């Protein structure tokens, strides 16, 4: 017989494009989530209730089962850690937080508060990847490249965050990439060696060449630039004796041996995946891909190349 | 009833100042421990039987129960992937593995066959650690600074793999004071902002200057320094409201207030815990110092000072 089902009340925190481009729009087509009420200094939504701090929003409206945090991850861990005190859910932009430690913290207490938690990592959930993640299971694996190499200027215009100390420079784009590959490859890897190559000014790196091995010596290739100002690559390829895939596009599109085998859906299957573990009432917060990262900052020959304008 | 114990049958895999000041005299005095066999190409122990390889040593002895893996964690992985696909319990040396991503595999590794892996931490069994740790509990504490400031020349004289990308620099040492500091807060911490020296060549720091916060805003400042040629300082001195605690040393003498209230027993601890996790079943692997240690080189603003020679 049918179940019936009540809405997961739902609030935001925090503005940008992001919100507006994706979250916004996810959230009205998705039937099991009612937004109910924002939070944030920056700007409000047309007939929803308004806030100006979380701890306004949370006194005045317990309805609220869980919160979308949209903010950078600087900003991030006080408001994750007083919607989980609060024992609402709680929905993570990509990087789940500025440390792998904020991160283990914000875990632990949600577990002690049953509220789910979780690390969206939007291009885990580009539309080739499960087909990409079927496919290298029935197949051995030769060897694995990774290319993401794009133009800052035309992404990032005149931007300052990026380089800060613990912008993450190219790794910002570059966790993409790994967020799919550790989705996709059959066992865990480790970074084995790495060249990080940074501008004079600023404190976050422009190019990186990452070498990484699993348990059985698999070699994985990664190669991220910021200066690829001809063309934009995204790739994922794969020797295969089955006989080489390529993932393309972010994850979008993907051509096993030159056969070449649907539209983009990341936030859409984000908030589908959010509603899943809060009815099953489990946590999801892969750090895999951070901790990619952070290996990548410690290992890393720190070389320099010029400056940047 | 009294209850009768066989020895956990122990091999050493590796050589080294620790390996024959530390590992083997603890082993010696411990009685729930055998030492049935060593694996190394760089030496042997007298009426020890004595092989090459791991693999030689996890053949030729079927009644090894446990493994203390004594070598760098450059080589280290390999090694202690063996062993626990073996079936063996796992001590490994400190830090437990060159990235956090090889030692969560090493973690799932030892969970899926049952074996007890075990991130040694000397610093942390200390002898005034628990006393400080106790304390603390029974306390309000308002801030926290580490002083870590030694000199290269005395304790690593030109020595190579400090400086390489992965030798951590600093941190080497740093890790210690991060074990204890761990160990001793009521409440984790993250670190909210970094700064890190390096030299003109090579690739690792010098220096650091660290700031955490817990969720309460609690302050923990740390200097790390490889320069104190003068004075020697191992401390983390807490501000308390009970009202002032000093640990100095390296974890060994405890002062609250002025009234400075046993003898270095580190490695003979670390195996007490092994044997103890042994017969609990249970793995003990702490990896919040190295995470920590992670987190510095993410977020830390790079610094360049000078050269070294």
């Amino acid at each position: 017989y049918f179940q019936s089902m009540s809405p997961i009340n739902l609030a935001i925190v925090g503005v940008g494009k992001i919100v507006r481009d994706q979250h916004l729009p996810s959230i009205a087509k998705n039937a099991n989530f009612k937004l109910v009420a924002t939070a944030s200094r920056h700007g409000t939504v047309e007939g929803v209730n308004s806030y100006t701090t979380i701890e306004a929003m949370l006194d005045a409206e317990p309805s609220i089962d869980a919160v979308s945090l949209c903010m950078p991850p600087q900003y991030r861990y006080e408001a994750a850690y007083k919607a989980l005190v609060a024992g609402k859910h709680v929905f993570l932009e990509k990087p789940p937080g500025a440390t792998l430690s904020e991160v283990a913290d914000l875990e632990a207490l949600a577990n002690k508060q049953g509220a789910s938690l979780f690390a969206s990592w939007h291009s885990r959930y580009a539309p080739a990847v499960e087909a990409a993640k079927a496919f290298l299971a029935s197949t051995t694996i030769k060897s694995v490249h990774v290319i993401w190499k794009e133009d800052v200027r035309h992404w990032h215009p005149n931007q300052d965050w990026i380089w800060q100390a613990g912008g993450l420079g190219v790794f910002d784009p570059g966790i993409n990439a790994l967020s799919i590959v550790t989705h996709i490859l059959p066992r865990p890897v480790f970074i084995t060696g790495a060249v990080l190559e940074f501008p004079e000014n600023r404190d976050a790196p422009i190019a990186a060449d990452i070498h990484f091995r699993d348990a059985d010596g698999l070699p994985v290739h990664a190669e991220f630039d910021w200066r690829q100002t001809g063309k934009q690559s995204w790739d994922i390829v794969a020797e295969t004796a089955a006989g080489q895939m390529v993932l393309s596009e972010g994850g979008a599109k993907l051509s096993i041996d030159g056969r070449l085998t649907e539209p983009e859906q990341e936030y859409p299957s984000l908030y589908r995946r959010f509603a899943e573990i809060i009815k099953a009432g489990k946590s999801d917060v892969d750090v895999a891909p951070l901790r990619h990262v952070a290996d990548a900052f410690m290992l890393g020959k720190r070389k320099f190349v010029e400056a940047f304008h």
